[PDB]
């Protein structure tokens, strides 16, 4: 036991948001003073050791654009306690009653938000494997958070998808898939494709088309992101800037239309 343990009387589970394979997800409170989000273990369905390595990651990769932990309860029925997203989910927040309403200068703020704390992981050596729009947390005031909520092969780079090459840049990769979805509103990627089709087509070199009324400069972008060769693929640094300056240094003449 470490000093992020807790007792159990300290929490108050209120609220349910959603079942998996190994357990709940509950909303609740911490001291009676603290909107909270709770991850359940459902007992002799995992090892006790595996469903707190979660938190050992989440110790070590503490950033503003990161999810933050909050604390842990060790002894079963275990818990694991993280910070509140208000608006949840990101690919749920774009799909849904808010959709309609956002256009490109929030759409990019999000996004470089995503790739501030994806740089925030470049300089820590640590490797995703998972990003999309699925696995990102939205909060209040639009922020966004880099999360994981445990074959997803349209958004995987081929070198991981067919021999296991897990890295940064395979990470890049979905980066630009992410930024499609962004674009299209919470759309799958690759419409109308079955998941054979995919594989065998990017091979062959087939790419995403500049989504409607997407500025050009942003799909050349996501080009970079899905070169062949993993390392003419950009850094998550070089992308955050980008997108950051975006508006004054590479789009000054952006006109908002019906969708962006
Ligand atoms: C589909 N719709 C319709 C319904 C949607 C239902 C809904 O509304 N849900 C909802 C709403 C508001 C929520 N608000 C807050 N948290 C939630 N939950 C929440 C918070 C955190 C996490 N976990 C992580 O982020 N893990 C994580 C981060 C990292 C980094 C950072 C990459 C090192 N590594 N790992 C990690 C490491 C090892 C193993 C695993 N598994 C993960 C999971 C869930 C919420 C959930």
């Amino acid at each position: 036991k470490d000093a992020w343990e807790i007792p159990r009387e300290s929490l108050r589970l209120e609220v349910k948001l959603g079942q998996g394979c190994f357990g709940e997800v509950w909303m609740g409170t911490w001291n009676g003073t603290t909107r909270v989000a709770i991850k359940t273990l459902k007992p002799g369905t995992m090892s006790p050791e595996a469903f707190l390595q979660e938190a050992q990651v989440m110790k070590k990769l503490r950033h503003e654009k990161l999810v933050q932990l909050y604390a842990v309860v060790s002894e079963e029925p275990i818990y694991i306690v993280t910070e509140y997203m208000s608006k949840g989910c990101l690919l749920d927040f774009l799909k849904g009653e808010m959709g309609k309403y956002l256009r490109l200068p929030q759409l990019v703020d999000m996004a470089a938000q995503i790739a501030s704390g994806m740089a925030y992981v470049e300089r820590m050596n640590y490797v995703h494997r998972d990003l999309r729009a699925a696995n990102i947390l939205v909060g209040e005031n639009l922020v966004c958070k880099v999360a994981d909520f445990g074959f997803p092969i349209k958004w995987t780079a081929p070198e991981a998808a067919l021999y296991g090459r897990f890295t940064i840049k395979s990470d890049v990769w979905s980066f630009g898939i992410l930024l499609t979805e962004l674009t299209t509103k919470g759309r799958v990627p690759y419409p109308g494709m079955v998941n054979r089709e995919v594989l065998d087509q990017v091979e062959r070199g087939y790419r995403m088309p500049c989504p409607p009324e997407c500025p050009e400069s942003l799909h050349d972008l996501m080009c970079q992101c899905w070169r062949k060769d993993p390392e003419e693929r950009p850094t998550f640094e070089y992308l955050q800037a980008f997108l950051e300056d975006y508006f004054t240094s590479t789009e000054p003449q952006y006109q908002p239309g019906e969708n962006l």
